[PDB]
């Protein structure tokens, strides 16, 4: 089937040449016209919703991580509403736990260190109890180079949709003030060092679930819980005092009660006494962020002005 074809050849790397979809609709056997038209369809429809690079957020010098506030429920809708307003926070959820407020920061280089950056959010939102903790996705060498400025406009530009053009590098090449050979050259060499990872296509009841597992297990255990319906995205991270979970495995059924019963069994077969279901009860937002954008910066020194009194 074309559409079976297309829509699984769009989910695989995109070439990094001047038609990429001419040797796409090569390989499908269609028409590139044709090609084209098609994947708008898709996008147009909703089972893929873009079609956009993926860069790598460190590899681009941006320190992430997963942070927790400790709110009371009075004050939790307006310190949530303050940290949706960061350009560089991601997702934001409140949670089942006495930190009930969880979100995912994200920070551009040569602004502040992540932790200056929570700890002035922390102390205008008043909030004396937070967690600063970096994870790693279990999907199952790389040098972090500083990025030129070029590299850095390279990414602003070409980090939102992918046109779906004959000559869809073209436009950012103009833009660039470069050839599509230069911009292609470039694009391919931020491949080679991982900070281009790929140009692609992409419940009731949620939880994160968070266990403390032995670092010479966590794979196994990564392994065993990843094959199970109701678990999605798995992380790791090392233990601390603050916070002793080292292994977080997203979960999500059709009731909460259903997650607690697939956690009992891991919980069982793995002898893994020691965790927690944090539920979802609510999601105040779920954008991605948009990689060197000033917005943050501005963001940024607002917070340090409003703090000035």
């Amino acid at each position: 089937n074309e559409f079976d074809k297309i829509l699984k050849i769009i989910q695989k790397d995109i070439p990094l040449v001047k038609e990429p979809f001419s040797v796409l609709a090569q390989e499908v056997g269609i028409e590139e016209g044709k090609l084209l038209k098609t994947i708008e369809k898709l996008v147009e429809d909703g089972i893929v919703r873009h079609i956009a690079p993926i860069y790598d957020s460190r590899l681009l010098g941006y320190d992430s991580a997963l942070i927790a506030f400790k709110v009371d429920r009075q004050k939790l809708e307006e310190v949530a509403n303050f940290v949706n307003a960061c350009p560089g926070v991601s997702h934001n959820y409140e949670r089942t736990h006495d930190f009930n407020l969880w979100f995912t920061l994200a920070v551009p280089p040569e602004i502040s260190e992540l932790e200056d950056v929570v700890r002035l959010m922390a102390e205008r939102e008043r909030v004396k109890d937070y967690l600063v903790l970096r994870v790693v996705r279990l999907f199952k060498v790389y040098t972090y180079t500083p990025l030129t400025e070029e590299e850095k406009r390279i990414v602003s530009i070409t980090q939102g949709s992918f046109p779906l053009v004959e000559r869809p590098f073209l436009e950012y090449a103009k833009r660039l003030r470069m050839s599509e050979e230069e911009l292609l050259e470039k694009l391919s060499a931020l491949k080679e060092r991982g900070v281009l990872r790929r140009i692609s296509a992409v419940y009731v009841a949620n939880a994160m679930s968070v266990w403390e597992v032995p670092e010479d297990a966590i794979e196994e255990v990564g392994r065993y819980i990843a094959g199970f319906k109701g678990v999605s995205h798995c992380y790791q991270r090392t233990t601390s005092e603050k916070f002793r979970y080292n292994l977080f495995a997203m979960m999500h059924g059709k009731g909460q009660e259903e997650i607690k019963l697939l956690a009992e069994t891991i919980s069982r077969e793995k002898a893994l006494s020691k965790y927690a279901l944090l539920f979802s009860t609510r999601e105040f937002k779920k954008v991605r962020i948009k990689y060197f954008s000033e917005e943050f910066e501005r963001w940024f020194k607002e917070l340090i002005s409003a703090l000035e009194h």
